[PDB]
């Protein structure tokens, strides 16, 4: 089976064993109704300096030497819970090699190591980040933003994420699509009674990632913040690539 | 007010006068719960050779000489009702000049005139078409498809639309986004318990359309088919363009 198709309308079925459908790494944990990305104390309050990842267990086929490549679409709703404003550091949906694991916390969103974070030759990861903290030292724009990261914590493209949304603690729905023919990654973020955010960028996944990858969520803190993934849908197709 | 933001969860409030919020042209008509794109007889059966358009009444700002450009996102659910398979001709979401009107029926989707349909210099329209009929004479690929049209009925890009969906008569939800910074148009089509379709293409709207446009739906038939738009949401932002 070359493609994948799954939908989790909610996560109220929290009894599944770690690693069967979803794998949790670091401080990410499964709680009733959600995948909690970082650690919280007894009362459910955000702990500082924490990193965690929740990823699909089965490897995901992206491409192969025969020209076949997967176009995909993933949607998920999440609640980035904030305690005051601003908070740090955010979350990210990512695609990394099958054997990768959680990295540094804080501004690296558990996706990179401090030492190699700004070096594209030492990283193999593509991620759509929802950044809540301005790291002047890593080139973040002067406001919360949504960014597309290709092998580095320094986004190849970003777009303003308003303070009222970034620190509003309302449920948001994200749609991320990748067209394997035009090599276009598009991110759409919506708030029920608010605005929409759009960020598209040309990025050829075949040139930067291995043939099979693991997909998931990664978060890193930071302070006064915790992310919960409430639902998740993923679909891939080989359409338009000879097969 | 430079940007626009509206949401129609449904169209059960059908008493609004033609031209106030939505303008209907040709055979497009407002019926309880939907915008009907083409003509049907007494029983609600599809009539042949019909064209109609349902468009937002207020002009929509796209760009201006000062560098400011609008990124946008539109979503809508529609029921393309089919009587047998195949059917013809499809529907399209489009952006055309403010003073344009409905054109030829059939494969032109009410967006072009037979005489100038394949000449980019004689048309000013960008449309995302959901094509149900293979017009060998206008370069349609050999199957139903979703295409991006820039000033011509001959799509600059397309993607397979499976027969079971194209002629299934199930409600579909479409999301179309345009990033004014990267000049990327992305189309996402989803079926509740089925698959998703993705088609992105680089197209600079500023180079092909006027500063203000009219947005809407256009359909052309054809036979054994009628399209109903069940909901519609549109949002535009000037984010990232100096203002
Ligand atoms: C869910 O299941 C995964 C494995 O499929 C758990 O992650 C794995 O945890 C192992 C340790 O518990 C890691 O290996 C150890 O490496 C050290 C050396 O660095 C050795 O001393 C030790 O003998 C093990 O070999 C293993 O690398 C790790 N897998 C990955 C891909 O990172 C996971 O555990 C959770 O995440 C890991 C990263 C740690 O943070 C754990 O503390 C944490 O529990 C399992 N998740 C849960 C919630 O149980
Ligand atoms: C909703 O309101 C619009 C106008 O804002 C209607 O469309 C307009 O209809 C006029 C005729 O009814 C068109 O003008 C006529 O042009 C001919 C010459 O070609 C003249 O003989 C005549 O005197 C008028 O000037 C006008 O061009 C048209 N507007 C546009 C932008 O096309 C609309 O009518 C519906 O659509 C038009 C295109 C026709 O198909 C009508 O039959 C049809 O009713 C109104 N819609 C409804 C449902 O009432
Ligand atoms: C003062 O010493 C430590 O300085 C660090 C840099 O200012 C600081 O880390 C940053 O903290 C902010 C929140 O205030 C963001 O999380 C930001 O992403 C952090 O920077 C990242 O992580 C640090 C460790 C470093 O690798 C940077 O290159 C990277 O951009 C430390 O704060 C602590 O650690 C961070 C990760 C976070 O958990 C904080 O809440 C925590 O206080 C500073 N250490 C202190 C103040 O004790
Ligand atoms: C045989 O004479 C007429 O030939 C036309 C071309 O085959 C045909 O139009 C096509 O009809 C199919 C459906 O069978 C599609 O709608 C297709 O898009 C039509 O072609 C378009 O429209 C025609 C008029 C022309 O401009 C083409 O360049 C263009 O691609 C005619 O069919 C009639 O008209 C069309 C529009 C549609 O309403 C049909 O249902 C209708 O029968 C042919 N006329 C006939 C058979 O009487
Ligand atoms: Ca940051
Ligand atoms: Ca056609
Ligand atoms: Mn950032
Ligand atoms: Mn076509």
């Amino acid at each position: 089976q070359n493609t994948v198709n799954f939908t989790y309308p909610d996560f109220w079925s929290y009894s599944l064993k770690n690693g069967t459908e979803i794998t949790f790494l670091g401080d990410a944990t499964r709680i009733p109704g959600a995948l909690q990305l970082t650690k919280t104390d007894a009362n459910g309050n955000p702990v500082r300096s924490s990193a965690g990842q929740a990823s699909y267990s089965e490897p995901v086929f992206l491409w192969d030497s025969t020209g076949k490549a997967a176009s995909f679409y993933t949607s998920f709703t999440f609640l980035l819970k904030n305690y005051g404003a601003p908070t740090a550091d955010g979350l990210a949906f990512f695609l990394a090699p099958v054997d990768s694991s959680v990295k540094d916390y804080g501004g690296f969103l558990g996706l990179f190591r401090h030492e190699t974070a700004a070096d594209p030759s030492k990283n193999q990861v593509v991620a759509v980040e929802f950044d809540t903290w301005i790291n002047k030292d890593w080139n973040d724009p002067p406001y919360p933003h949504i960014g597309i990261d290709v092998n580095s914590i320094v986004s190849v493209a970003t777009t303003r994420w308003e303070n009222d949304d970034a620190y509003g603690s309302s449920i948001a729905t994200a749609h991320i699509t990748y067209d394997a023919r035009s090599k276009i990654l598009t991110v759409l973020l919506s708030y029920e009674h608010g605005r929409d955010y759009i960020l598209s960028h040309v990025v050829d996944l075949a040139k930067v990632l291995p043939q099979k990858v693991r997909i998931g969520f990664s978060a890193g803190v930071g302070y006064d913040e915790v992310t919960y993934i409430l639902s998740w849908h993923f679909f891939s197709t080989l359409d338009g690539t000879n097969k």
